[PDB]
């Protein structure tokens, strides 16, 4: 019942379930896992593929022996297993020198070096397999107004994207970028907050076809936001190329729960959307096991995961195929939503007077949208009822 | 001292000082306004012009006759005392037919209405001068997950901005148009919630050059994001067609006060940036005098919202001059920001080795950034120590 | 299949299915009811009672005359239909005279009048067969500073209390008060904002026996709070007079969604924890169908209301009945939880060389709570797998 | 100007200006501190006192000999200065061990090891002349639903501040417990979470007259309370034991930004009330250094601190003092705010035609608060204009 299988492209970072429980109040309470041993584990789960940061994997100041012999072993495992690395990142936010920021820093030498250190990366990603490139400027931001000049620091955002940019082009790659959004946290305003904000940013770009966003449950939850109708945008205006999925409970820190926690009726519409629009990437899961749990517990949190997915996707299929549904959407005008509005023309629509002179305001008033009996609907669904 | 004139661009809705008082719990506690007595109150408080709705000027359902006098006696007063009219509105959300939207309402009949109820004000604006034709979708949105579409519902909202956008080129009109997001209520979620979002819609329009945005101090602040980052960040675009200003006590209902009230620390970075940039567009201020007052409160309301501005005009021009500010942004590197990070090109930057296998990684991590020096002399100018 | 019925207890003010639909920012999208009518189609749905204010029974400014009619009338549907009225309470917040609040209004004759309309629909309560008596205090806050010294505020509060509570002593009644919290809105900031502050404010009354909570769903979501956390405080302090169930989605404006909608997850831990731990007052609704509806979708979302409470309740108890569940639960020691600390004393705490100097704090940090697979277990549960 | 002074009450945490920049994204970017030097650089900035943990001071599982060799140090240092130690705290969410809380842990020894750890640290400030003794329960709570019984928590809660008065009473102590309240963060939700939950919870304990509130600016916010309300009620209440100050930019992570930053307006209420009530305890800043800075950024910040304090009382004296000031509260009668309702007695108001039968409810509706005049005179006299 509900067993994830590779077809499910399930993935998970290697940040995820090795996250050893450091927060800002408390040291860790977990031993540090190696790379190998996730992966294999991963794919004893039913896991499609992981992800990593560079120093998820090659720990930061390897020489090339080292971080050559680091990438043979998991190289090697991933062999072993069958192993998809769909996505890539690089970490350019624990270490101190990214205080300020990467491509944004105040300072000129730290940006040039986050992108050498990004670039390098690519590299990497892409002889593994990446499909995508996330880039998540957790340190591009500020905690007071003056700190930071936000146009400025938006040159120097388009900037960096535009570079790597023309390297992957240069190079022959076919990797794309996402942009992943985050309100805040751990700066006190990040730049690019929303999925909006990045896509947004994305139409200002040299290249914008080669960058997309990478969204992620509670970050948009951070800000209020619902995440299905900002998926929805992503998808409206062809740029989901990538998900980050996990559970949060509202406005605060970022949890990173895992998914199906948090908002159990926004995760519901969230697959709905996603297997509705037939959207083929990654299901990628960006949790925490909490700091609570033994390793046997960070394996039990990953398959709750992929489960929740799949008792979710079980219900949004039969919520869509039940007869009763059908007729309540049209009972609540979903299908007149699909209509153009005026295909017959701005002048037509000028001189017809059933839209104005002639329209009775009032019988329009008065037909109830049934939205009620429609989400009763879902509910039903959702809870098996 | 602090003393508004209309150069200084200060707008008001006809909305704002004859709002009654009416909120989801209480009857109003004024009578009413004829927006001819606002005109001149508010010529006299040194206002440079106000803004309407459609039905804020002419009675719901007027014939013609009504409608025109209704216009005479406006235009009648701004030509007394000099009041422009710089932008106007559409109400597409009092009224019971637009409970579920206008440009997006299922029903596709009300989608047309709304479109012509709203061409027909696109006329009026224009004649009495508008430079900007407001979009808020205060209806545009759902309760629950399968009310809405959201894909299907951002065509209707793409064709009924296309439609506008061929309206105001065949009549040759000089009127552009600016959303004003707003992240919920009334709807439970309201599409195009931020700034962000709103810009990247605009870009998927067939001229994006007719639309900006209209952002509301207290819209971005419900959502807990930095209202002048996202200023910035329309600016940066290009897109700053207009702003309302007011105050919000974080997230919870829109509280439309007075601009000043709420965030101040954000309200003087906004004007920092506003003036900073050279913005240039009206300082409309989207404000409700509380239902306690009475009109003397209105208009004192309407008074401090034009000198708060004015005040912190005057901090943040004196934060800016000062030399010991001066001292302290380079010494956060507020310059090396403004600095292009590579404009030596990307194979320089590839083969430099000072940007990687050479980088003092922790010389430039033990640079302190001197933002709290440069944050406590903002503090000081904003309050005069 | 989760058919109500009225040993379930679930009642509903005359305000939530008689919503008229006006919001700050529309009009009323159905006709008002009859107060009778909300009687019999509410029995007929397996309601267990109705609930009032006096201004949603008899208008304001009836003479006796009329509003004894108004109450005939209602007193006798009641009887041909057998529906209790189980809690009251007054309109101290809808009339302008109310708009800086009832019993802290700065108006001293203002919070004479609260009272006196307060006392008298006391008398029609208790009559009527109320057994809880609501306060909420909407109006009582500020919007700035200035405008309320809150330790005179609640010394003004404390005193309305003291003499309610004199009133109900001398007058022989069995009726008991709760204070129904709310963070905020229609004010910028409400006194006692929620539960915890609420029953703060008890404990320094006169007859604090007297004083309860009546907690709403939707009210402590507005602070991010945990509903059940704070419900179980009630509890756990013995002042769960009455409850509010509904549904919310966050830190916004106040939704009053039907309960269930919102945050589903929470709702099923409330319904586990009001059953397990016996709570035997009402199931009171204080929601609202959404305007969208007409009257057919307004009784469909007062069914679903009570469809979705018997849902939780019965997955919540097969959840408690499940062994799987039972052996999570000491596997993640809630037995422990429920043992004496230090039944042994203090002295023989402080001798105890286990307890610190020989305490193994490694093999204690190193148990892995096991949280994540009984939450698991809780969500299968919850939806049926 | 605005120089600071010990008889200012300002006191810091060691934990506080000693924050070496290890967030949860990031590692540190400051070397740690010598307790002692802080004191000396804390005491030449005008500080009052300093606060601690047990392991600010004493490293975790340091033998007798060692932790004497800590103490005599940090007593030598007091000693040069004259620094006050007014308040001490346990690190009961650190280590690993209390990774599901300290006194309400699940597990049994755990909450006994909490109890003796916090047991000695109350001999150590007693002797080192704290008067109150701080219980910050940041890991009380959970991330779950199931993984807590709130109400056996919340006995168990009870039982340790039981155990700790008995302890302080049997050795003659007249040290005083505060809790610190906390809505979330590091656990998804905190028992007793705003200062209102905490009152409550006090008054349940054996000896209540023994505990009051710590609250913190930033914690309130975390919930969108207004701080100076719940202060106002501590202060109501006779709890106000001791009080934390910082800055706060609304919902989200606790950003522990220095005094002043964050609500600007909040602040400056919060020093109002704190000099208009007589408030003599501790002007406490638990606040966090950004790790953007160096150690020159670090006391520039704790300086900042006192300096915004100064300001704002130096800014709230004139408003008070101001008869321009004196006039508007007349004006908006916080006079009749301070006057009994009903002092005449219930039967007096219940005879009282004036009081109901005879009250002009529509000339009191009538009378505009002027809340608007007062607001604009107190953001004058913040501003400085
Ligand atoms: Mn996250
Ligand atoms: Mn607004
Ligand atoms: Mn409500
Ligand atoms: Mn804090």
């Amino acid at each position: 019942n509900y067993q994830p299988t590779p077809e499910d492209r399930f993935t998970f970072g290697l940040w995820t379930v090795g996250w050893q429980g450091r927060d800002p109040f408390g040291d860790a309470t977990r031993r540090a896992l190696d790379p190998v041993e996730s992966v294999r584990r991963l794919a004893e789960l039913g896991a499609h593929g992981v992800t990593f940061h560079d120093d998820d994997l090659i720990p930061f100041g390897s020489s090339d022996s080292e971080r050559e012999e680091h990438v043979k072993r998991f190289r090697q495992a991933l062999d072993d297993t069958g192993m998809k690395v769909p996505m890539a990142t690089t970490n350019l936010f624990t270490h101190p020198v990214f205080k300020d920021g990467g491509f944004t820093a105040n300072d000129r030498d730290v940006r040039r070096y986050a992108l050498r250190k990004t670039i390098r990366n690519i590299d990497l990603a892409v002889e593994l397999g990446a499909e995508t490139y996330v880039a998540w400027g957790g340190r591009e931001g500020a905690e007071s107004g003056g700190a930071k000049d936000v146009r400025d620091a938006l040159d120097r955002m388009k900037e960096a994207f535009d570079l790597l940019g023309e390297y992957v082009t240069s190079q022959g790659y076919d990797i794309r970028f996402a942009i992943e959004p985050k309100p805040n946290e751990p700066r006190g305003d990040i730049l690019l907050p929303t999925v909006g904000h990045a896509l947004a940013f994305i139409e200002r770009l040299e290249r914008p076809e080669l960058y997309g966003v990478n969204p992620e449950v509670g970050h948009e939850q951070m800000a209020g936001l619902n995440f299905p109708h900002g998926i929805a945008q992503a998808l409206w205006a062809g740029k989901l190329f990538h998900i980050d999925l996990n559970g949060q409970n509202g406005i605060k820190y970022d949890q990173d729960l895992r998914f199906g926690a948090g908002d159990l009726r926004a995760a519901f519409w969230l697959v709905d959307l996603l297997e509705s629009a037939g959207y083929s990437g990654p299901r990628h899961f960006d949790f925490k096991p909490p700091r609570t749990e033994d390793f046997d517990g960070v394996w039990a949190s990953a398959a709750g995961c992929m489960r929740n997915y799949l008792i979710l996707k079980e219900r949004a299929a039969a919520f869509r195929a039940d007869p009763e549904v059908q007729e309540a959407l049209r009972a609540s005008r979903l299908d007149e939503l699909a209509r153009p509005t005026a295909a017959d023309g701005l002048q037509a629509l000028l001189d017809d007077r059933s839209a104005f002179e002639e329209f009775d305001v009032d019988a329009a008033a008065a037909r109830g949208m049934a939205f009620e009996r429609l989400d009763q609907l879902a509910m039903d669904h959702l809870l098996g009822a």
